[PDB]
């Protein structure tokens, strides 16, 4: 029987949190196995985007969840609480690592992956759910241990686990503050809770651990958020997204005049016709980007009037989205066992290059992908 991996995305858990004496189970692990100094998000650094990077090796640009929220024309409208949408497998470019490993008439488990409700390519995960809110740390910790015990038919070769608390806490209180520090502490004592498990269970020996985020998190003090409408007024575009990426369609005959109002450089922001944006982030062919995209600068958001007028002025804040590069946006990457090397440190890479890592930890055939394999054959034990 092959090593089983477990694949843990911890979202919005910054790079450098690990080194705050706030995840001792995490950094036990790291120090036992691998460790990247950080992981850079593809662009958007967004969480859909970016999970979805991260389990194909493609680029957003390419597999085609190129925001959180989009707009096609055929399909219609995307958004994160649209399950008809969200569960259609023609939004789903590539081939994720579960379709690969069901492929080979092996089984995968997901505990809210995205893109692990629809059948991409024809094929759901083994095990799979519907991603709902408030669900206990113990309730899915103690779900993938059960899936990495399995035996007989429906023995799992990759199980994979999610933590939203961090990302959550993160934009509710910015990633100083007590709050973002107190979900990191919590997410971690669980994982140190699956972990003991599987040593009771006999799994923890021959399972490969990879854990990542999805993108870092930067801090949106008071006074920082504009209105989308600042940016273009309604009757000349209409602001597709808000937040941090910001997508206008012009209304039609309006692109002049739309393009006059919002390209180059502004107060605290800059924007683009999609194919003009900076190549550094290998984004804007797809075309369900829109026309012109802004790209905020760090710490500030630009937000649909409504919530705006909503937005209780009061305290600080947290968002990502930001410029990939921007060490704030900078994720976690780190694995450990019986296949990964002991005690070593990577220099910074791209994520893009872990699903060739992941592929190979699988045994299933690589898909066609973005990512170097190089980048990750140190973090192999031999
Ligand atoms: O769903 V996310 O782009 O806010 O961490
Ligand atoms: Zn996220
Ligand atoms: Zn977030």
């Amino acid at each position: 029987t092959p090593h089983a991996l477990l694949l843990i995305s911890i979202d919005g858990l910054r790079a450098d949190m690990l080194d705050r004496g706030i995840t001792p189970n995490l950094s036990h692990l790291a120090r036992e196995g691998v460790r990247a100094r950080w992981m850079a998000p593809s662009y958007p650094s967004l969480t859909f985007p970016n999970h979805y990077t991260l389990v194909t090796g493609l680029r957003p640009d390419h597999h085609g969840i190129v925001h959180n929220s989009m707009r096609d024309p055929t399909l219609g409208g995307f958004w994160l609480s649209k399950s008809e949408a969200v569960g259609d497998a023609r939004w789903w470019g590539g081939e994720p690592v579960w379709v690969g490993v069901e492929n080979t008439g092996q089984h995968a488990a997901t505990w809210s992956w995205p893109g692990s409700e629809a059948a991409i390519k024809g094929v759901r995960p083994s095990q799979w759910r519907h991603y709902q809110k408030g669900v206990r740390l113990d309730t899915r910790v103690d779900a993938v241990r059960g899936w990495l015990a399995t035996d007989g038919a429906q023995r799992n070769r990759l199980v994979t686990l999610y933590f939203e608390h961090v990302d959550e806490a993160g934009h509710d209180h910015g990633p100083e503050s007590r709050q973002y520090a107190d979900a990191v502490r919590a997410v971690d004592a669980a994982i140190g809770r699956l972990l003991a498990g599987m040593q009771r269970d006999g799994t923890r020996a021959r399972t490969n651990i990879i854990v990542v985020s999805d993108h870092g998190m930067a801090e949106v003090a008071p006074g920082h958020a504009i209105s989308v409408e600042d940016i273009a007024p309604p009757q000349i575009a209409t602001a597709i997204t808000d937040g941090q990426v910001i997508g206008f369609e012009p209304l039609p005959g309006q692109q002049a005049a739309a393009e006059a109002s919002v390209l180059g450089a502004h107060d605290h922001y800059d924007c683009w016709r999609k194919a003009e944006l900076p190549a550094r982030w290998q984004y804007g062919s797809h075309p369900r980007i829109p026309s012109l995209v802004c790209q905020m600068h760090e710490g500030w958001d630009a937000l649909f009037p409504d919530k705006l007028a909503k937005r209780a002025q009061r305290g600080t804040r947290g968002s990502h989205g930001y410029d990939p590069a921007l060490p704030s946006m900078r994720a976690v990457f780190l694995a450990q066992g019986p296949d990964l090397a002991q005690g070593k440190t990577l220099p910074g890479f791209d994520n893009v290059d872990v699903y060739a890592l992941m592929s190979r930890l699988l045994g299933i055939p690589a898909a066609p992908n973005d990512g170097n394999p190089a980048t990750l054959l140190p973090a192999l034990r031999m």
